[PDB]
């Protein structure tokens, strides 16, 4: 599924991510954006043999098992092909731990180098 600026941010706001450990809306909906351009199907493989999932991309070496990096570790306890799903459910639970971990939203290069910094707010303006 490719989802909608003000779809993808009221489907965040009602799984809770809405200032998750401090992050307001716009920070998460910036970050799908530049990660994925918003659809939940999107893959991309790391030189180191581990491969990225979803609207977060989200990193088979330590979150995910996809059966293909070998001596990674599954600490959603999910299937990779779970983070695909129209429904974004898995992707957010997954992302309450990743963001949780340290690191804050440092983890997603994508927001460091793109949001971090900016206006995140104009990312859910005119949203109801
Ligand atoms: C809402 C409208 O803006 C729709 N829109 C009309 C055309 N726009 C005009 C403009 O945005 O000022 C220019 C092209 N646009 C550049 C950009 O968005 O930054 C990329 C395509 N857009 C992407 C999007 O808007 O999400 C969809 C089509
Ligand atoms: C040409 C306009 O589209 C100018 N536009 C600024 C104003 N936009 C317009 C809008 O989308 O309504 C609103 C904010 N916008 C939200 C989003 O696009 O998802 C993020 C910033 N964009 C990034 C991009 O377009 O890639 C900069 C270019
Ligand atoms: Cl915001
Ligand atoms: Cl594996
Ligand atoms: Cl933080
Ligand atoms: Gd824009
Ligand atoms: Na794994």
């Amino acid at each position: 599924k490719v989802f909608g600026r003000c779809e993808l941010a009221a489907a965040m706001k009602r799984h809770g991510l809405d200032n998750y450990r401090g992050y307001s809306l716009g920070n998460w909906v910036c970050a799908a954006k530049f990660e994925s351009n918003f659809n939940t199907q999107a893959t991309n493989r790391n030189t180191d043999g581990s491969t990225d999932y979803g609207i977060l991309q989200i990193n088979s070496r330590w979150w995910c098992n996809d059966g293909r990096t070998p001596g990674s570790r599954n600490l959603c306890n999910i299937p990779c092909s779970a983070l695909l799903s129209s429904d974004i459910t898995a992707s957010v639970n997954c992302a309450k731990k990743i963001v949780s971990d340290g690191n804050g939203m440092n983890a997603w290069v994508a927001w460091r180098n793109r949001c971090k910094g900016t206006d995140v707010q104009a990312w859910i303006r005119g949203c109801r």
